[PDB]
């Protein structure tokens, strides 16, 4: 089996993207932040604090005669920017692009924090990294990719994220046709249950490559590319003007400027980022201070390759025996 899944940006930043999903019988559709840093499908629902309900779509396991509660079992969750939710869980079918997983973990949001509330855009998330940190308990979940990999022609997901544009989720094939040359597969360390790899060097705009071993996760539920702090500061200085600042909470930049491209190294092969991917906007409504799209990782404990670095390709996620994952230019 196979399923595409068409991911559309929540806003004119990029901030976030949105797949659609469908949920029980007769199907709920929600649209979930497909998140390769996290292992929980967790939605907005029936079950959620009115109060902490702004506009999401929510799922109600009544309503599907294929919900069933799986009894006793909660999660709980808190993610890298803060925010957190957790309930209790139910099992049911979910289908993404025509990909049917039976008796899939869907956990049911009771509290989610703020940010989740004002953010009438996502209705939850659905969790592509490794089963290992899904947060169920006693019983530990499979992901959605976990269950549906047998099925599948290929144990491959592919994601192909849009530049304020539209894109693909992919289950089960690699679309030839979605990327430009050839692509570059690289090793993956799952011992924190990321698809965590080994970037071999960067590039700021037209300047000479450096090599060095950037270990970082590719993470399509990150906004922005986090990294070393000496890699950012060689950036920032390419554009008068910018600046960190810990009021803002990281590098600020004159709205006037025109931003260098940011270069990262897969093995041999080289990802460009344009340096528009890298602006996202005032700091405030009519600002002419700008938020960089690149940031250091200092004191997060890890570098992140977040959408900003993804967008720039086709990024394959290869959850064979040995795990590993493929980018290619587009």
């Amino acid at each position: 089996s196979t399923g595409s899944a068409t991911t559309t940006p929540i806003d004119s930043l990029d901030d976030a993207y949105i797949t659609p999903v469908q949920i029980g019988t007769p199907a709920q559709t929600l649209n979930l932040d497909f998140d390769t840093g996290s292992s929980d499908l967790w939605v907005f629902s029936s079950e959620t604090t009115a109060s902490e309900v702004d506009g999401q779509t929510i799922y109600t396991p009544s309503k599907s005669t294929t919900a069933k509660l799986l009894s006793g079992a909660t999660w709980s969750i808190s993610y890298g920017d803060g925010s957190s939710s957790s309930g209790d869980v139910y099992t049911d079918t979910v289908s993404v692009g025509g990909l049917t997983v039976t008796g899939q973990a869907v956990e049911s949001a009771k509290k989610v924090s703020s940010s989740f509330t004002e953010d009438s855009t996502i209705d939850g998330l659905l969790g592509l990294a490794f089963s290992t940190l899904n947060t169920v308990s006693p019983t530990q979940q499979k992901t959605f990719f976990d269950n549906a990999k047998a099925s599948l022609d290929s144990p491959v997901f592919t994601a192909d994220l849009g530049y304020h544009a539209p894109g693909t989720y992919n289950f089960g094939f690699i679309d030839t046709t979605a990327y430009t040359g050839s692509i570059t597969y690289t090793a993956v360390s799952t011992k924190q249950g990321f698809w965590e790899w080994t970037s071999t060097g960067y590039a700021v705009g037209s300047g000479t490559f450096k090599s060095t071993s950037i270990d970082g996760i590719a993470d399509t539920g990150t906004t922005l590319l986090y990294l070393p702090a000496t890699v950012v500061s060689a950036y920032w200085a390419q554009v008068s003007g910018a600046k960190s600042s810990s009021s803002v909470g990281g590098y600020v930049f004159p709205c006037s400027a025109t931003l260098p491209s940011f270069t990262f190294g897969v093995g041999s092969a080289r990802i460009v980022i344009p340096g528009d991917y890298i602006d996202f906007g005032p700091i405030s409504t009519g600002s002419s201070s700008c938020f960089g799209g690149i940031q250091s990782s200092a004191g997060i404990g890890i570098n992140i390759f977040g959408d900003v670095a993804l967008k720039a390709a086709f990024v394959v996620f290869n959850g064979a025996t040995t795990p590993t994952l493929g980018f290619a230019s587009k």
